[PDB]
């Protein structure tokens, strides 16, 4: 229900949450078995066509302005810290989108605040060739003022807003566009950023790192954790030819290990950029996605709460609003279930597999405790497979159904497009 650590849990991505609804939906996010929540870009942001809260106005929220906490989307920083100390009441963790890349691209908009830095930016001239690392850190992404991060000055302005939230609550950072600004090591132009900013008391904290040639996974991971892009390109591959393969679904698609990984079905971004990458999914195929990967070890899951209504092309449904909580799904039976597994099963080896060669059905036995089953087809099955669980009844945690481990052998009808989570107690 709550791991040891926000690296041992899974985290729930609460996009476009306002303060004020997360710290009312905290007891129900600590029943859903999360251990740490993801806010959106909690600074003063640059607020577009004329501050209004459809959801497709989203995007507005990577636009810094200053990094004053509180904009109007999420709310002030009164609210932030009292949204912080109702989720300590259930011992759950915030985690903060940290956009410290770049500021708007609306130079007008951009507060004295940050102009009165001497040399704190690197200008507005968009990246053109992505396999060049000078180009793609010193450069400009989507036009988005690039911050100078070489100059110490902007260094300290930037960490002192890390510190701030902490000191408000916070417990960790996501740090957007991470990849679009330079390591040490990154030739002659690197820099201590990372040592530097990411030298904190953070517990948690990882990076966004697109995966690509010049992405250095890597040397980021060295620092923080990485987002495996590639594999959810994976996991969503399979969920769409119903095909979940073991030997496509068991690669992370990244030489980083997964012990310093963050992984997902989708982000933010598959879903809501006009790209609509991922947008077609529909609860059901979250639901047996999130059992794949939830159900691993040593990488940390992190939920995407779409829209109300969201899904099945629909990005923006017009059922709620920025700051309106999201869909039920984040408490569904089966992601709670897989939550509480995922949590039990901290520790444990895994080992994957196809019962009876069927590539429709996937299953996880994490060592002799825990079973996680996901059939991705269209009709029951009925499965035979061995174990190295005990003899005994075990009743599907994830939702109905009730399977008979008997002489090392697991059997019973795991039902179309549903999930199981088998464990004791
Ligand atoms: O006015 C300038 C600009 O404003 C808007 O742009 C929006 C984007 O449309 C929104 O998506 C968003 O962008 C954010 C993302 O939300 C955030 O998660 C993150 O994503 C970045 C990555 O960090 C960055 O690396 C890059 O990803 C690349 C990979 O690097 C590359 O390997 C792979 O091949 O391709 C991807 C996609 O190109 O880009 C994503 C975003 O797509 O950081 C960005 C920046 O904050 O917010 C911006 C700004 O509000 C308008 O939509 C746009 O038209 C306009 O040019
Ligand atoms: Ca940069
Ligand atoms: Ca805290
Ligand atoms: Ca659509």
């Amino acid at each position: 229900l709550t791991a040891p650590s926000i690296k041992s849990g899974t985290i729930l991505h609460a996009w476009n949450w306002s303060f004020n609804t997360l710290k009312h939906n905290m007891k129900d996010i600590h029943d859903a078995g999360y251990t740490a929540i993801q806010t959106s870009p909690i600074n003063q942001v640059k607020e577009g066509n004329q501050g209004d809260k459809s959801m497709s106005n989203w995007y507005w929220l990577y636009q810094p302005t200053s990094y004053q906490i509180g904009n109007r989307y999420l709310g002030t920083e009164q609210e932030f810290k009292e949204m912080c100390a109702a989720a300590e009441e259930y011992g759950i963790k915030v985690i903060v989108d940290a956009v410290i890349n770049h500021t708007t691209f609306d130079y007008a908009a951009i507060s004295n605040e940050v102009k009165s830095i001497p040399n704190w930016t690197h200008g507005n001239t968009q990246i053109k060739n992505w396999s060049d690392r000078w180009d793609v850190t010193q450069n400009s992404l989507l036009g988005l003022y690039d911050w100078n991060t070489q100059n110490t000055q902007v260094q300290s302005y930037l960490k002192r807003f890390l510190e701030r939230a902490l000191n408000d609550g916070a417990d960790g950072f996501r740090f957007d566009a991470a990849k679009h600004i330079e390591l040490p090591d990154d030739g002659s132009y690197g820099s201590q950023f990372w040592p530097n900013i990411t030298n904190t008391s953070a517990e948690f904290q990882y990076g966004q790192i697109l995966q690509d040639s010049a992405s250095r996974d890597a040397a980021y991971a060295n620092y923080m954790d990485v987002t495996a892009s590639n594999y959810g390109h994976s996991i969503r591959s399979a969920l769409k030819n119903r095909n979940l393969g073991v030997s496509n679904i068991s690669h992370y698609a990244s030489d980083v290990s997964a012990d310093k990984l963050v992984t997902w079905v989708e982000s933010h971004d598959t879903y809501a950029n006009d790209d609509e990458e991922s947008t077609w999914m529909s609860d059901d195929d979250i639901r047996l996605g999130w059992a794949v990967i939830a159900s691993r070890s040593g990488s940390t899951p992190l939920f995407f709460s779409r829209p109300e209504g969201g899904g099945n092309g629909v990005r923006f449904p017009g059922k709620s609003q920025i700051g309106d909580r999201g869909s039920a799904l984040f408490e569904d039976q089966a992601i709670t279930a897989v939550n509480r597994f995922h949590n039990v099963m901290a520790g444990q080896p895994e080992e994957l597999s196809n019962p009876n060669g069927n590539n429709q059905i996937f299953m996880n036995q994490r060592g002799s405790h825990g079973v996680v089953l996901a059939n991705a087809g269209s009709s029951s099955v009925s499965i035979n497979t061995a174990t190295k669980l005990p003899d005994g009844r075990y009743d599907n945690k994830a939702g109905a159904g009730s399977f008979q481990v008997n002489d090392g052998k697991l059997t019973g009808t795991i039902n179309a497009r549903s999930v199981a989570v088998l464990y004791p107690d």
